[PDB]
């Protein structure tokens, strides 16, 4: 049987709702300051890794191209994902008639948000391929490089990307109540394309040797402006933008009503862009210590996040004075970004209250 985990907001169960808000969301503000920090200030104790992977000056990166051919690899990895799982896995049990296992499958369903989540996936990849996060195609950039050594492939990764980004966005909104679809079906063919495109004729082209653009010379400054301009911004503004959600849900808490879960849910939908704009790069900090599924996990334990809002004890529970840690380190499958999203929103639109 599948278990969708129906509640809605009541008084009865309210306190409980903003204490766990508050606890899921402190916990996000802490793991997107720390992602932040180990990027941009210390990795460890040490030099921080953008200063590392800058550096590429030993294992596990001993020289530019070892950087280049992971962040090939992740933005293969994302390609993968989206096409093969947050749309294929709805889609195959579907097609085997297990279609209400699949409408509750669909990551970002809650909000009505998967397309959009899964399309900025893929500008993770875009952005990654420019060296940029606004669209330019920057001078230091892999697409740069490539389009000086062989023209035809960056142009053909360019249009596997855009057709990518376009097929999500053709599937009928919402993807969950579209999942059959041939549009379904044309955005898991271009994301299989593109897949093929980065992991397949870019990096093989980049390593080889005889093409002569994988030296320190040619691909540090790629590197740097990589880090520099893609990587340590996009963690900048999902620390900044985990800060903003937080204080949010604080609001919410402390004076409820319609337009302070709407306020709450415009806040989530700010913070996942600069996270799903990331996910070309799950390697490093964000993928080590469980932080990822700190942040991001799916799917949840829904009866464990019910179970916890009809609970006594985060019922009566109260603050530290000032203090913005959470009370507790919870479990993978009841916290990140899904389960705020959870309690944010209801069948494509904010919660209301009674
Ligand atoms: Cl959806």
């Amino acid at each position: 049987t599948v278990d969708p985990a129906n509640i809605d907001y009541t008084p009865e169960n309210a306190s409980s709702w903003h204490n766990y808000m508050r606890n899921v969301a402190a916990l996000l503000k802490t793991d997107a300051t720390n992602l932040y920090n180990a990027w941009n200030s210390s990795y460890k104790g040490g030099e921080s890794y953008a200063s590392l992977f800058k550096a590429h000056s030993g294992s596990p990166y001993a020289s530019a191209l070892s950087c280049v051919e992971e962040i090939v690899d992740k933005c293969a990895e994302i390609a993968n994902e989206v096409g093969t799982a947050k749309i294929g896995d709805p889609y195959n049990l579907y097609k085997a008639g297990n279609t209400e296992e699949a409408l509750y499958a669909v990551e970002s369903w809650y909000s009505w948000h998967s397309r959009d989540d899964y399309t900025n996936n893929i500008y993770s990849i875009r952005n990654a391929y420019y060296g940029s996060l606004d669209g330019n195609i920057n001078a230091n950039s892999l697409s740069t490089v490539i389009a000086g050594a062989n023209s035809s492939l960056d142009t053909k990764i360019k249009n596997a990307i855009q057709k990518a980004a376009k097929a999500i966005q053709d599937i009928p909104q919402p993807f969950r109540n579209h999942i059959p679809s041939n549009e379904t079906v044309a955005a898991m063919d271009a994301c299989a394309e593109l897949e093929s495109i980065l992991k397949n004729d870019l990096k093989s082209y980049i390593a080889n040797n005889s093409n002569n653009i994988n030296t320190d010379a040619v691909l540090n400054p790629v590197v740097t402006q990589y880090v520099d301009a893609v990587v340590v911004p996009t963690y900048k503004s999902l620390k900044e933008k985990n800060d903003a959600l937080y204080n949010a849900v604080i609001v919410l808490a402390d004076n409820p009503s319609n337009s302070a879960f709407e306020t709450a849910c415009d806040a989530w939908i700010t913070a996942r862009e600069p996270w799903e704009k990331s996910e070309a790069f799950l390697f490093g900090p964000v993928d080590e210590m469980g932080l990822d599924p700190n942040m991001d996990s799916w799917p949840l334990d829904q009866n464990a996040i019910v179970q916890i809002l009809n609970s006594q004890s985060w019922s009566d529970l109260e603050w530290s004075e000032g203090d913005d840690e959470a009370a507790v380190e919870s479990a993978q499958n009841v916290r990140g970004f899904h389960t705020l999203e959870f309690l944010l929103y209801k069948n494509g639109e904010p919660r209301k209250v009674q």
